[PDB]
């Protein structure tokens, strides 16, 4: 819990001109990844459950653990209408 986090399923819906799905992530680079640096207050990422810190591992079944930034922000507004993917986060 205060460090170890938890993985917990994400849905989110964009819309035909949003640059997000309501959230910004960051690069983690004091090891591997990327993760949500802030999300809209009231928004897609706050109806759909995403909290701080929360990692995304895998996006639309794809393993999106190991990668980078660049690579998860296109990621996230190239699921379409919709983005399901899974998180981990500290509780």
């Amino acid at each position: 819990s205060p460090t170890p986090v938890e993985l917990h399923k994400v849905t989110l819906y964009k819309d035909s001109g949003m640059e997000d799905f309501g959230f910004s992530v960051a690069d983690g680079l004091l090891e591997k990844g990327v993760y949500v640096k802030n999300i809209r207050p009231a928004g897609p990422g706050d109806l759909g459950g995403l909290k701080p810190y929360d990692r995304l591992l895998q996006v639309n079944h794809v393993r999106t653990r190991d990668f980078d930034c660049c690579l998860v922000v296109p990621l996230i507004a190239e699921s379409g209408n919709k983005l399901d993917l899974v998180i981990s986060r500290n509780p």
